[PDB]
């Protein structure tokens, strides 16, 4: 129990345990890597589950055997006998909110806003891209209006979900036995374009919502081999939502949650333990933010990305192409970390807070996740920055703060995580520097995990409404379209049953809370600082209730009560 | 990396040292209580399960994930449909090695020497029970011979397996809903006598001569059945087997491994310094223990647990005789070292003949336990010879009396059979207890928790539990009698699944540490132990090519270090 301090401050006695301190965590948090991922060497016992944890992740497991023992679904590489046989894949767990309505075409674009995935939905500008040939008469016959496209979209009323970052994958494979024969097959890659239009009439009332208007299931158009299919197409509009769909669980798993939650949060836990003592302010702040961070990533090497893993058997493209995926998304992320904010980032996408019309009103009123996220950043950023100035009252302590610069040269270095878009000017020499960077980890290892990872249970345990893989080529357009088709499109049982798996146990619990770590500060002006982002968090669940009240859908994941205190599932 | 020293040998600033490391570790290993049962309040995160654990604990539950999908067992308290149907339970699994032969009734009577729980059959003196009214008409009609009951219990060659200690037991509960209404079934308890005979004849071998299922004998209500029996005596030995599960999981298992360690790993805990000699050489053989006896109390003997589920009395009924196993285990310890032990049931080493032969030459857990038991005892005296070279220095270890204090006391283990005259005073009775406390968590933890999944995996070699009373001795049998007796749908499953659990890998290795001694001196010794563990690994080999069926749950190689799943 030491009071926290800057290590110039300390004295040279205080000092050398510092660095023997720093050398003793060096040797325990050492750097590694697969397929080139930065990971940790050997997990130190002290970062291990709790007990605690190991209990209720155990309960997950043994409520997916008595689930299993109760279902009807089996071990096969077949496809199911029925659609309805989805919906009784849960006798002994909850039953997905989705499942329900899913066919609806509101809610497939609400999951846009408020699904698992609120990551990709962009405000077009100008114009579609060149290989999206949709018409006037396309618009005019879904939208039952006169308007055109260009006037649709010098009014910001048309949206986007631009799947292009799948269109290299691919695709994966798998073989079984059957008939004493050894059969091996091919899943299907698709990389779609979806249009969406903001409708302010709504479906029949006075609540805007998104409604989707075309879908062309590959980037490159084709008017017989890969048409634009609309509302209008019937059964072929409900496949193309299931291909899009498809790619939204990809981009999900591949991009939103492990390369931008899991795996960037790494670098920054193993350059916490790398260059900061135990009494250093910053780390006695972020590190109740990386528990069992270090531990879940492990996990993932072990059984999400490994030969056999989750990602293996479920996802779209083979294992090489989704690890090539999430690296990229590693390298975007990282390069541009500053830009990655979320009000930055929302405003990138055309719909950011600011992203307003004349008449003041943002194009896409309706995004629970935008509103729910900057109620958490601004909280965060106001605990972060009253956090920092008891420790940094000059710029000039954290010029000369040695253990915080070596954080950074750490974090920037090619084996450090080479998070080259962190600092300006090639240093950190400003507090409010800080203080966005603690302001954007944090908010990563919480509250951006929690709406990546809570909704997966709810949108994607139930298979037919977000499938990780589709597994037969998009029927043609002028093709009749049977149950049995459907059918083969969706995941064969075994595959399904794994998909269910993974879902459930990665939403079953929560291993700790926003704002309530387990040891308390030493200092009793940053418990203060505590109690007062506890307060704040508060006032945001109940105005978060008050908004479910009046929201189509009441959107729950970013209930401070939901939210996790880091990236531990 | 501190050498290793006692505590008397230290200068004041060490001493202090010792005393502050020793204060810490109080307040992190506190004792606790569940149900009476002594285990620990908080657990250290440095005592939890590492990751390589938990990733094979994790393949192991996904496994049996994959073999439930692959299964056509339901999640019901109906009977099986077929006794078939018991064989197909493990598609993705490995089939027990028991399924084929369980029905001979050689192999009935070898579990008892080399089955889960190898600790109950003794050797008949005198008489047999004045309730168990076995006659010589009977023994003769079995054994085919003239010989009478008191000329084959002269000559040593009657066995019995006893199991009084079930007879108080309370029969579980179990409700469930069906058709809107709850429907409550009473399980059927049995406290059977089991008489054996050794047969020269046959490789020599032992052969089921008896069984009634309860205590009190009654003609009529509780007959002695036998091999002319038919269908009878093979119920007769399915209700022996659920007996013979129940003492293995209250008593062998539970008890007498994961539970009599705890006040050791506390007392440990509490009373020695890091670079205590003693700690230094039981903390290997500790890992992992506290936290499964943590995951026993969450999951095993809790309140709708596997112990509730599954076994034959209710929850409070086990955690009984679990609890009457602890004390007698620890207010006789020295009396239960593997030679004592098995010389108290009639069938240790010295238990032999006119002829020097042993009255039970076939007991694979008797040698192989032995060879563990004397390797064990030399490493341990060789170890504890490097630091403790007079009995004075025993005498004026002050962590060392406080830690025999800590584990005699009523709040820290009540081992009151732990030491003669109130005081330990001489070396080699801290050798002979280093190695009781070493061989229960490696040898014998493994002897009886191994082969759970062998012979209990398979529901109906040894239900856990049985669903309906014993047939009268003139009533038809058919397969539905059997398939009501045997445990419904749902609870086999939930017996496979703990058994599989339990055997699905070894969380470390006997004699190989994470971390090696400091002292140069101790790693020879402990090299010496490594080489010996070689040795006796290929005498089992030879043996195994000798005996009618392998015993392998003690080869070295098989033997985990500590009590650890
Ligand atoms: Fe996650
Ligand atoms: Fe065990």
């Amino acid at each position: 129990m030491v009071q926290p301090s800057l290590p110039q401050d300390d004295t040279p006695d205080q000092q050398e345990q510092r660095n023997r301190a720093i050398a003793q965590q060096r040797e325990a948090y050492q750097y590694s890597e697969t397929a080139g991922i930065l990971l940790i060497k050997t997990l130190p016992q002290s970062e291990m589950f709790s007990l605690k944890y190991l209990i209720e992740r155990d309960k997950g497991l043994v409520s997916l055997i008595a689930n299993t023992l109760a279902s009807n679904i089996e071990n096969i590489f077949d496809p199911f006998d029925k659609l309805e046989d989805f919906e009784e894949m849960f006798p002994l767990l909850p039953k997905p909110l989705v499942m329900n309505t899913f066919r609806n075409d509101r809610v497939f674009a609400r999951q846009r806003i408020a699904g698992p995935n609120p990551m990709v939905i962009e405000r077009v500008v100008d114009k579609l891209p060149d290989n999206f040939p949709v018409t006037d008469a396309m618009f005019q016959k879904i939208m039952f209006t006169k308007k055109t496209l260009a006037e649709a979209i010098a009014q910001g009323k048309l949206f986007i979900t631009n799947y292009k970052g799948l269109a290299e994958l691919s695709p994966g494979r798998y073989e079984y036995q059957k008939n004493g024969t050894l059969v091996q097959k091919t899943k299907t890659i698709a990389a779609p374009l979806v249009l969406y239009a903001w409708k302010p009439e709504g479906f029949g009332d006075y609540r805007g919502s998104l409604a989707p208007i075309a879908i062309q299931i590959n980037q490159q158009p084709d008017p017989i081999t890969n048409p634009i299919y609309t509302p209008r197409d019937g059964k072929h509009w409900f496949i193309a939502k299931i291909f899009a769909q498809m790619a939204d669980g990809n981009c999900h798993e591949a991009i939103s949650h492990l390369a931008r939650t899991h795996l960037i949060l790494e670098p920054f836990v193993l350059a916490t333990a790398n260059e900061l003592a135990p009494n250093h302010p910053l780390s006695v702040l972020l590190k109740p933010h990386f528990q069992f961070t270090l531990a879940i990533n492990e996990l993932a090497r072990e059984q999400v990305i490994s030969a056999g893993g989750y990602a293996d058997d479920l996802l779209a493209g083979t294992l090489e192409a989704s690890i090539a995926v999430i690296k990229a998304a590693i390298k975007e992320y990282m390069d541009n970390f500053t830009e990655f904010a979320l009000p930055r980032e929302l405003a990138r996408r055309g719909v950011g807070i600011g992203d307003v019309d004349q008449r003041g009103e943002n194009f896409l009123p309706d995004y629970p996740y935008r509103d729910d996220a900057m109620l958490l950043w601004n909280a965060i950023e106001v605990y972060v920055r009253d956090y920092l100035s008891l420790y940094y009252q000059s710029p000039v302590q954290i010029r000369q703060d040695t253990e915080l610069q070596n954080w950074v040269r750490r974090l920037v270095s090619p084996e450090g995580g080479r998070v080259t878009g962190l600092v300006s000017n090639g240093e950190l020499n400003t507090i409010e520097a800080l203080v966005a960077i603690a302001t954007q980890v944090i908010f990563v290892s919480g509250p951006q995990h929690a709406a990546v990872n809570y909704p997966q249970y709810d949108y994607m345990a139930f298979i037919p409404n977000m499938p990780l893989a589709t597994y037969a080529t998009p029927p043609n357009k002028e093709s009749n379209i049977s149950e049995a088709t459907i059918l083969n499109i969706l995941p064969p049982q075994k595959l399904a049953a794994r998909q269910l798996e993974l879902m459930r146990t990665l939403c079953v619990f929560y291993p700790n809370r926003l704002g309530y770590p387990d040891t308390e500060f030493v200092d009793v002006r940053a418990q203060q600082v505590l109690h007062q982002f506890q307060e704040r968090l508060q006032e945001i669940e109940q105005r978060i209730v008050l908004c479910n009240e009046k929201r189509l859908e009441p959107y729950t994941y970013l209930l401070p009560s939901n939210v996790p205190n880091s990236t531990s599932i």
